[PDB]
């Protein structure tokens, strides 16, 4: 099910991440650093538990979850959200809810690259990651 997503991924392109961050209320100085950061995302499974690590020179995060089971998450920008991750159409769909707001983080594989689409409000960001050997 999730197996083609597993591994270590490096950011190789980013479109509209500033728009997405601004929509979430991220401050200009943080957006400024984030716009020049290239994180590494590591996705691993142990049985039904997935762990997703995002590493950078600026901020690091880690979450563990079971598909289809809600979990508490504190995001990189310090939002305390209710999260759920599912597979939908072969895409890994992560929905975050807080204060009546929502954002989606949708991952899919196209030609071997991992495409992350981030939507909040009207902002739509597309980030492309390439697999590390
Ligand atoms: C956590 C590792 C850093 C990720 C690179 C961006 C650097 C920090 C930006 C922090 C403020 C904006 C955070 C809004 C959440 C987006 C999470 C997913 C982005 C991605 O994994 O590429």
């Amino acid at each position: 099910m999730v197996d083609a997503f597993l591994g270590t991924w490096k950011l190789v392109d980013s479109k509209n991440f500033d728009d997405y961050m601004k929509s979430l209320g991220v401050g200009f100085a943080t957006r400024q650093v984030a716009s020049m950061t290239k994180p590494t995302t590591i996705i691993e499974k142990n049985g039904d538990i997935l762990t997703l690590k995002t590493h950078s020179t600026f901020k690091n995060t880690e979450i563990s979850f079971k598909l289809g089971v809600e979990f508490d998450e504190t995001t990189a920008d310090d939002r305390k959200v209710k999260s759920i991750v599912t597979l939908d159409g072969g895409k890994l769909v992560h929905l975050q809810k807080w204060d009546g707001q929502e954002t989606t983080l949708v991952r899919e594989l196209i030609d071997g690259k991992l495409i992350l689409t981030l939507t909040h409000g009207t902002a739509v960001c597309t980030r492309t990651y390439e697999k590390e050997a």
